[PDB]
Parts: C-alpha cells; structure tokens; sequence
C-alpha cells in the first residue's frame, strides 16, 4: 500500500517496460533474505560470502536498470527537441503566411497542447524513476543492515543524465512562452488553462458526489426492478398481449445494459492500462470515467423503470398508457440533443458528431471512434428494430380511442407490427461502406476488403432468411433450396465473424504465443483464465447472434421467436462488452511497440 502501487498506478502505460521494475528488486531482496544460511550452524565466512554475492548481483541489475532509463530518456528528449523544432517552423510559416486560418490556429493550439503533454509525461517519468531508486536502495539498506545502498545512490543515480538534465524544464518554459506570446496575445491565464495537465490515468479518484449519484441511481433502480417484478406477478391482467409492451421496452433496456457494460469496459481499460483516450482521440485532460457512464446508465434506467411501472399501474386515468413509452424515448432523445451546455455537453456532442460521421460514412475518413461505434451498432441492432416496431405499432395498430393502449385484447398483423430486414442490415451496411472507404484510403486490400465480406455475409443471411420466410409462408416449392442457402450462409457468417473476432480483432492465436498458450505474446489483463473464458463465451454467443438476426427478420417461430430475441439480445450486448476489452487491448499493444503516448496532431 505504498510506492509499489503508487508506481503501478502512476506509470505511463505505453512506457511500462522502461520503468524501474520495483517489484522485481523487492522479490530479489526478500528471496535473498529468505534463503540466507544459518549464523551458527554454518560458517560466518560463508554468510559473508553469500551476502557479498547478493550485493554484487543487486548492484549489477541496478546498473542495468539505470542504463535502460538513461537510454530511454535520451531518446525521448531528442524526440521532443526535434518536435519543438518542427512545431516552431510550422508556427513561423503559418504566421508569416498570415501576412481555414481558424482551422490552422486550432490545429496549432492542439499540437502545442500535445507537445506539452509529452514533456509533462517525460518529467513524471524522471520523477518516478528517481523516487523508485531511492525507495529501493533504502529497502536494500534496511534489509541488509548496510550503507552501500545510499552510497550507490549518491555515487551513480545523482550523476545520471536523466536526473541532472534540466532541459525538459527549459523546453516547458519555452513552450509556455510561445503559446502565450504568439497564440494568445498575452493572456497567460488562458494559455496555461489550455496547457495544464491534470493528474491523469488511474491517478485520479472520481468526485465523491459522482460516486454518491452512482450509488443513489443504482439503489433506486434495484428497488424499482423488484417492484416491477412484483407488479408483473400481481397486477397485469391475464387477458391482454403484453408482447407489444415487451417489444417497445426492450430497446431501452438494451441501451441501459450497453451503457453499464461500457462503464465496466472503461474501468477495465483504465485499470489494465490500455488507454482508450489515445485510441479514441479524446483529450487527456478531460475524459469520462466509469463513474460517469454508470451514472448516465443509472439515470436512464430509472426513467425506464418509471415508465414501465406507469404502464403496469396506470397511475392517472386521464392520460392513456401509450404516452409513457413515448415520453421515455422523447426524453432520451432530448437528453442527447440537449442544445444547452448542461448534463454532459461535451460527451453528448462528441457522440452526436460521431453519429453524424458514422451514419453518413462513405464521405468521412474512418478513425477508431467511427469504427467502434459502427461495430457497437451491430450489437444494438435490436434497438433499431424496436424503433421501427414502435413507429409501425403507433401508426398502424394503436387504437388511440381507448386508454388501454399498448395492451390490446387480441389482434395481429401480417407478421409482426420487408423494412424489418433493411433495418437489421443498416449497421452492417454502415460498417461495409466504412471498410470500403478504408480500402480506398489506404489501398491495402487485406484488412479492409476482407472485413467487408464479413458484413456481406450478414447481408446474404438476412436476405435468404427473409426469402425463405416469405416462400414458406405462401407455401411455395422452391422453399427448400432457400432453407439450405440460409443454413449455409448462417454457418459462413458465424465462422467468418468468429475467426475475425479471435484472429485479428483480439490478436489471439498467434505463432509467438510463448508460455501464454493460445494467447498473444504479451497479455495486459492479469488472469489467463479471462482470455480462455472469453474465447469460449464468444464461440457460444457468436453463434447465438446470427440465429437471432435470422429469427428477428422472418415470420417463422411466431411464438418462440420473441422469447428467443428477448433472451438473446442482452446476451449479444454482453458479447460486445467482452469483445471491447480485447479489441482495445490489441489496439493498445500496437501503441506500446512504438512507445506512443500522445497523438500526432497534423496541421495544414
């Protein structure tokens, strides 16, 4: 509960291999002390010899660590000096060409903010490495009752060209001078507000009020769920179709579950080290923690349970029951599109910019956030089918003449209410067009043309499911050819998406696994059982996702299809939750190889 965990929590995740390695030293010391021979059953000269050999070993490995740190610091400082040179040249060119321009100035501001972050990270690297050297040499002096630890400290650590190099501080002062004089016209307060680096990473605890709101929204949600179960068992009339209600309130529940599991994903990413901040292109000084996602999910789930309770109980008699789902989803939309600057404005508007860039996406260049949201829409595809069902049910099947709305006595439609398939492929279509744009952009046909057929398989599956459904409904003859076609495309799609999940979405099953059998070379999440359980769960849940797609866009199994979809949709959201972890880990391990901790803000 000291500098070991302080170091693990304050490490820049992409430079983890180039830190002090505190715990290795600690274990070395404890094992040396443990296997020390006797003091009177053995010879004292042998004890002196053993302790001298351990001291030699300890100081050899300490010299190795110091050399590693010096090398890394020199490389990073040279890189920062080059980056400052090119940034000053860019600013000089832009400002003398000044005598569009707003975009140029915004990109220059952003590039100077990322250059400052790298300097702050290198400074924190220096500080942590020096404090780790002092603490571990102190532990060596304490365990062995000697003074060679502090001797080695004063002799070697405080001469090293990483503790005596006051060159990062000059760079920071120079950067502040540049940003204040040339970009802000004085006004150092505004420059430093843009440049100041809050304690980031796992090194910040969420405000107590956010955690209290998480706990408050969770307790209300829990009690309202108990109340919903009790009101479903004891208050719902036993002569009405509750299935329209289930279908209407199914999408909201999937959204709440997705936000909860996204909060858990953010917690796992922040703890294991894989920084979604650099991958999603979020600014490192302000992110949403897992607490904020939990709070959003809890609030929306509170509203969901309140609307469902109002449907079951019918509190006031003037307003019919169909207003409650409408009200719930209208508030959900008004929360997202809130034009004022309140209730997570930056997050909501980043999400809206992303949604405009994924729903119109043969034209925008694909980033990681444009790809992750279009991949997450594949799991939240029952939400779009729920929206389509709500529109169809309110337009064609609601009476509007009786207060008893969503729950009708007995009546149906042709199927359930063509355009129930198209709205299943919609996200597959978005991802297909995005992969095509990525191929056109990078001209690399392997990762992009493959992974475009991955969603064409979904296209074909839905098409042939619908064809066989309509042909068995009207009792035709060429229905069997279509059943075999659907089964072959179901198998093809399940294996295609399954191989892509494990191979080049998670990185698993590579030739250089090593001792992590069937896994990557370097794993980030602690337990190895996490990965094997994830593999098994994805194998199970990937196959029971194409079945749901086939049964949601069809007319077969009318009575059991709805139970199937209701049970399998949260399972698919859980599958996406599991997939997020290892996709983000695989993406972060790319950034670990090039030691990239800050984004490369281009400017033109």
């Amino acid at each position: 509960m000291k500098f070991a965990e302080h170091l693990s929590a304050h490490i820049t995740p992409e430079w983890r291999k180039q830190y002090i390695q505190y715990e290795a030293f600690k274990d070395m010391l404890y094992s040396a002390q443990d296997q020390a021979p006797s003091v009177e059953v053995t010879d004292e000269d042998t004890v002196k010899r053993y302790f001298a050999k351990f001291e030699e070993k300890f100081f050899q490995t300490c010299e190795k660590e110091l050399a590693k740190i010096n090398t890394f610091y020199s490389e990073k400082l040279a890189e920062a000096q080059r980056r400052f040179a090119t940034l000053q040249n860019e600013l000089q060119s832009s400002l003398d060409a000044q005598k569009v321009q707003h975009r140029n100035i915004k990109d220059l501001k952003l590039a100077f903010s990322e250059f400052y972050l790298s300097l702050i990270l290198l400074q924190n690297y220096q500080n942590l490495n020096f404090t780790g050297f002092r603490k571990i040499l102190k532990k060596h002096d304490k365990i062995l009752e000697t003074s060679r630890g502090a001797d080695w400290r004063v002799a070697h650590v405080e001469v090293a060209p990483f503790y005596t190099c006051k060159k990062i501080n000059q760079l920071i002062s120079e950067t502040e001078a540049v940003v204040t004089n040339e970009l802000e016209d004085g006004d150092r307060q505004k420059a430093m507000k843009r440049l100041r680096v809050p304690p980031l990473g796992a090194a910040q605890p969420a405000p107590a009020w956010t955690t209290f709101r998480v706990g408050l929204f969770c307790g209300i949600f829990i009690v309202l769920n108990i109340t919903l179960v009790l009101a479903a068992v004891f208050k719902l009339e036993t002569d009405r179709s509750i299935w329209p209600l289930i279908r209407i309130y199914r999408g909201g529940f999937l959204l709440i579950e997705f936000l909860f599991l996204l909060g858990i994903n953010t917690y796992g990413w922040r703890q294991a080290g894989v920084n979604h901040v650099l991958i999603f292109e979020l600014n490192p000084r302000s992110n949403l923690s897992h607490q904020h996602l939990f709070e959003i999910a809890g609030f929306l789930g509170i509203l969901w349970c309140l609307s469902l309770l109002a449907c079951f109980f019918a509190p006031i008699s003037v307003i019919p029951t169909y207003v409650y789902p409408l009200a719930l989803y209208g508030f959900m939309v008004f929360f997202l599109i809130n034009p004022t600057k309140t209730f997570y404005y930056k997050s909501r508007f980043w999400l809206l910019k992303l949604l405009f860039r994924v729903f119109t996406a043969p034209f925008h260049k694909v980033g990681f956030a444009d790809f992750w949201l279009a991949d997450q829409l594949n799991s939240l595809s029952v939400i779009l089918m729920d929206l389509e069902y709500m529109i169809c049910f309110y337009s064609l099947e609601l009476k509007w003449d009786e207060s008893k709305g969503l729950l009708p006595n007995n009546s149906e439609e042709s199927g359930i209410c063509g355009v129930r398939a198209i709205v299943q492929c919609i996200p597959a279509w978005l991802r297909f067009i995005q992969c095509l744009r990525r191929y056109r952009d990078t001209k690399r046909a392997f990762p992009h043309l493959v992974n475009a057929g991955k969603y064409s398989t979904t296209f074909f599956m839905v098409t042939f499911a619908a064809l066989y459904s309509t042909h068995k409904e009207r009792g035709h003859s060429d229905t069997m050819v279509f059943f075999y076609l659907w089964i072959v495309f179901y198998i093809i799609s399940s294996c295609y998406t399954l191989i892509w999940d494990l191979k080049m979405d998670w990185g698993l099953f590579d030739k250089n696994a090593g001792e992590n059998t069937f896994l990557r070379e370097e794993i980030v999440y602690p337990q190895k059982a996490y990965y094997y359980c994830a593999i098994i769960e994805d194998v199970i849940l990937r196959f029971a996702w194409t079945i749901q797609i086939s049964i949601t866009s069809t007319t077969l199994l009318p009575h059991s299809g709805d139970i199937i979809a209701t049970v399998f949709a949260p399972l698919e959201v859980f599958r996406r939750f599991v997939w997020n972890f290892f996709r983000l880990e695989n993406e972060h391990l790319n950034n670990c190889g090039e030691f990239r901790a800050v984004r490369d803000i281009s400017v033109a």
